[PDB]
């Protein structure tokens, strides 16, 4: 997409060589915003095919608070297959955290439930978040949270969400990234009967890897296509009852997808 | 400052028209980001006169992890003073979570003790964090966090830091929390032997009160002048060791100070 493409082009002239904790390079930047207009369509990478089947269930996966992979072995996604221990967990990873936060004195914060009240009881009020960040888990989860915080606001019905990104990938991660809150806007819009507003994205280290460069370059050649338009088929009884087949994309024409190698 | 007076111009031509808490009325735009080059110089506003003497004594108060007015107000520091309980208590607020988070197990993590040896032994990593977002206690807090969490980043031997403010008052707050957080990363950047980079803004809620107008329209009628500079004359051997009379101004010309009305 147009500022997708920029902000990669951005890191390409200005980003600086830096060494990740694997020991391949990255060039980074930090600090970087951008802005989706949702009703301008599902902002969906068309410069490479990009696959919404794992994004749909992770992000339900999420919304459930469950962080063993079994739900993903059952409809085979595989990405989270390299930080899960031998039974299949991850440790108090994204869903944990957003459904069930672990506090001092023994009980669970359900973050989506709050959320949700708030944009039912008090859409004005400026602390609609939802954070992962939970500082005193870090060390019990496979990987600490990479999109870390986000927070909904309410204008003239529509809903916004902003997501603080702490670390990104550039190439493999952000068109994932982009279309899951994307995604979870809609949801929410539907189930707090409200429009779709933007979905503002802000970076902190912000990279692309060193064997990710043939592929940028390949895919800053490209020029990106109008973008579709999701279709939610269903509007079920709660944010938490979404199933994989209440989501359509229409009108999603990209050029080919771009295989890229994946850092461990 | 250049980059404050556009923001300041951009929630008056696109913010929304809607109420607070209170119901006080306010003009609101939803994210936002801005950059402060901080060689260029310390950012304290020159569009009126901005103090900083309280602001210093504000985060010498938040490093010691103290959440009781009675520092602030010996040296008759006030803007903590209406959101304290009788015994002058504040709650886990900011300082307490930044010095002392507490897990689930029973321990309590340094953030800041934990960003200094994450800048001096693994400056590259990208999860340098501090979080005031702890959401099994915000409802012991005075009030929820505005500067919820900022990160930090290394690149040629600078020190850069992202803040991520949910809640916004442009023209009463703004001006304080830049110049806490530039001194903030001074200080970090002096305990670790690096030079001062980028201090990085990003908004959520990002709004002008109503009765606030008529000072934000005589504030934009001025031109910026040069940006003052920072001096710290002696280097404490940690970072919770800084004292009041350590910073030092220097070239502070300001436009004159514009009073206005604070929000309950
Ligand atoms: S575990 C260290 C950082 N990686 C991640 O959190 C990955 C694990 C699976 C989902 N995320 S992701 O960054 O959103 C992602 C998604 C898809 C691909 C191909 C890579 C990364
Ligand atoms: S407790 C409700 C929100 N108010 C605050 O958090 C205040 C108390 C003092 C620090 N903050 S502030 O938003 O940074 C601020 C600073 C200075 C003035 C004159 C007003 C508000």
């Amino acid at each position: 997409m147009k500022q997708y493409l920029e902000l990669m082009q951005k890191v390409l002239d200005e980003g600086t060589q830096k060494n990740d904790r694997t020991g391949t390079g990255t060039l980074s930047i930090f600090g970087h915003q951008m802005r989706f207009n949702l009703q301008d369509g599902f902002p969906l990478v068309t410069t490479k095919r990009c696959h919404l089947r794992s994004i749909i269930h992770e992000l339900l996966w999420f919304l459930q608070g469950d962080t063993n992979i079994a739900y993903l072995h059952e409809n085979n996604v595989t990405i989270w297959d390299e930080w899960a221990d031998e039974n299949g967990d991850l440790g108090p990873v994204y869903g944990k955290q957003w459904r069930a936060w672990p506090t001092p004195d023994g009980r669970h914060i359900d973050q989506i439930t709050t959320v949700l009240n708030q944009l039912k009881n008090d859409p004005d009020s400026r602390r609609i978040i939802v954070s992962a960040w939970n500082v005193g888990e870090l060390d019990k989860m496979a990987c600490a949270p990479s999109h870390a915080f986000f927070q909904f606001y309410v204008a003239d019905g529509k809903l916004s969400c902003q997501l603080y990104q702490r670390s990104c990938d550039v190439f493999l991660g952000l068109p994932f990234n982009i279309a899951s809150y994307a995604l979870l806007v809609h949801m929410m819009a539907q189930q707090c009967d409200l429009e779709v507003g933007d979905f503002v994205w802000t970076g902190g280290d912000t990279h692309l890897y060193s064997n990710h460069m043939d592929q940028t370059h390949l895919q800053l050649s490209r020029e990106p296509r109008p973008l579709p338009k999701l279709i939610i088929k269903r509007k079920p009884e709660s944010i938490f009852d979404y199933r994989f087949e209440d989501f359509e994309i229409e009108g999603y024409d990209p050029h080919p997808g771009i295989k890229a190698p994946v850092a461990i």
